[PDB]
């Protein structure tokens, strides 16, 4: 607990180490089923070591980390049909989220200086399925939210947003493709619409779905659900994380801009992190090339298939999921859902907490794990 | 530069990752002299190995990773005279920075919301040598700063402080250990007697200090600098970065408070970003161990080493230092400084740019690259 004059060999530290790791969970094991972490693609770990010594807040030593953090902003950018897409490898979907943020405020900046704006802080419309990291650019950044109800398919309501639009002065509108708590995707082709037609800066937070929804299979998609979320829609931003769906190691977040001419407006480098990880980009870089469209729509269908396993024998059993599943999460109504959940960690399973269990189906789920799932949730009831 | 349908083979797309890491520079090469990071302990890349599928963002699920940041913070405490500190290894100095910001504006929205305090924003003493993530914090959070000029030594003028508190509401102040351009040190210790007997948050920002200062030898101590800076003196809080000179991978910075009754200013999970690394504790802590102070002690005084031998040569051939080094930090006046940093550029030779060209002594940087610039200088002059 207290520091030592003396130090101590590697094997001393290594194996106090490893003794620590043995308490933690492994996302291999079957346990962990309310994450949107996995496994990292294997590859990445010599990446990892590769740039271990780089520093994107020093590019100018690093001249070919940097370069693949380019190339891996212009891969994600053609992923999501923008080759003009202006952007970084940062260190999450948070800080993606908050310079975004801090792009609308500054928007809005330049409006309060010119008179053309009589919102004493920048006016957003946020569904209240945003992402926590919403709230903490709110605290940080004196932001006002419009909390936008959510309708029966827990999507934001257009309509609300639109009327919102026409009766107060609002300085951005924020979608969510791919919700938190149940992988729901908001109508953003509508809300781009709104967007353009007045004027507004739309932010898509597709942190989890970006990496998945372009690899959907037909089979997946439901008839009326809109999948429709990338710059194809003129919105002004998206963030997008290869560390929940793109199997990089943290931290490996994306933030995507329209073009150059949003990097003004994050004036004050244009992260919020200062000294950073290069390993991100280049992990980013590789694993899309590694893997291709190929390779990840392949992994994001096996996800799927294990999603519609496990919601059909939630069904069977007489579980009743909160929806059908969108993308690759599940939740299962439960009134009980707190003390199921400890019920659950008591034998092993890890779900996350909408009164229901929240199950995140990542690469690491399989269909043993589910059936083991199954078993152990029929026991505790 | 478009994403492909197909994937390539781990052998391509290593070999070009490869490519592009030539075009960087790296740290033991020679090159580097402006930099505050430098080289991991090579330990260091096994333990990244072993926790690169953690995350501190659901510490539930690897607890034993969670102790690990515990035991990383304590042992950071303990080196700043505090055993009871609570804290986070964080992503860096500049979250570090963040959350003390953060925490001094949630203390005043309390008041705020009390009636006690007539300042619309938090105000708060900055000196005009703080690094620009306060800069950062201040346009993401609305503060109000009162830049304090600094003394001829380049110290914050403590005189100032004193008669801005007595005039103004004040509801911060920041000092710095180990200014970022000239390794200077600013009177913490009055300045902390300033913020005890006006009841006012002072954080220290020991970024790179942190780690230099507590292992300095008496012979590198300039009489009449104070180099006290810790909890000792009852500050609030301490920024200290183990990516600096604690020879830890990014992401590794450090936030320390002065015990745990801090936490409940932090709420809107008490850092910044999401989903995180669970490594930068797990090297923070072992780098810690494995070195002792006796290895520390050793690291810092090699670095002053070759500070002050660089010194000495400087002045043997006519240079100017601005200041004579308080820690591992030189810089060189010149009226020509941007067009020499180029020139020193071409000839492979990266110095960072007070005009002046810094150079960071890092335990990268021995004799014969100290022998190798004075040449280069030279020359070029
Ligand atoms: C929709 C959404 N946005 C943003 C985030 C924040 O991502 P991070 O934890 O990487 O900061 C989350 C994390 O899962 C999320 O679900
Ligand atoms: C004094 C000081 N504080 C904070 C920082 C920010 O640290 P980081 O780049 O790790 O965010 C710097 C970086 O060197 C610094 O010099
Ligand atoms: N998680
Ligand atoms: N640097």
């Amino acid at each position: 607990r207290n520091m030592q004059e003396k130090g101590v060999s590697e094997k001393e530290i290594l194996e106090e180490l490893k003794k620590y790791r043995s308490l933690d969970l492994k996302y291999e094991d079957g346990n962990i089923f309310g994450s949107m972490c996995s496994n990292v693609l294997p590859i990445t770990r010599k990446i990892v070591d590769i740039f271990l010594e780089t520093n994107l807040g020093d590019p100018g030593l690093f001249k070919g980390t940097k370069l693949l953090e380019e190339k891996a902003v212009a891969l994600l950018g053609s992923l999501l049909n923008n080759k003009d897409a202006y952007g970084h490898i940062v260190s999450g979907g948070t800080e993606a989220n908050l310079m975004a943020l801090r792009c609308i405020k500054n928007i809005w900046r330049e409006k309060r200086r010119k008179g053309l704006s009589k919102n004493e802080h920048p006016k957003i419309i946020v569904p209240i399925t945003a992402h926590f990291s919403f709230e903490k650019g709110r605290e940080m950044m004196d932001l006002e939210y419009i909390y936008a109800p959510i309708k029966e398919d827990y999507t934001i309501d257009e309509k609300f947003v639109k009327d919102a639009v026409e009766d107060y002065d609002v300085d951005g509108i924020i979608g969510i493709a791919g919700t938190t708590e149940l992988g729901t995707i908001d109508n953003i082709e509508e809300l781009s619409k709104i967007a353009k037609e007045n004027n507004i800066y739309i932010h898509v937070d597709a942190a989890f779905g970006g990496l998945v929804i372009p690899f959907l299979d037909d089979k997946y998609k439901k008839k009326g659900v809109n999948y429709k979320f990338d710059f194809s829609l003129g919105v002004d931003s998206i963030t997008i994380d290869p560390h929940a769906m793109g199997h990089c190691p943290i931290p490996s977040g994306g933030i995507l801009f329209k073009d150059i001419g949003y990097k003004r407006y994050l004036d004050v480098q244009a992260t919020i992190l200062g000294t950073r990880v290069g390993f991100g980009g280049a992990c980013t870089y590789a694993v899309l090339r590694y893997l291709g469209r190929e390779g990840q729509r392949k992994i994001v269908n096996e996800c799927m298939e294990n999603t519609l396993y496990l919601y059909k024998k939630l069904k069977e059993n007489n579980f009743k999921p909160v929806i059908e599943p969108i993308l690759n999460i599940v939740a299962i109504e439960d009134e009980d859902y707190k003390e199921v959940c400890k019920k659950l960690r008591d034998r092993g399973i890890y779900v996350s907490v909408v009164k229901a269990l929240r199950i995140v189906v990542m690469p690491h789920i399989k269909r043993e794990h589910i059936d083991n799932f199954i078993e152990i949730l029929n026991s505790i009831k």
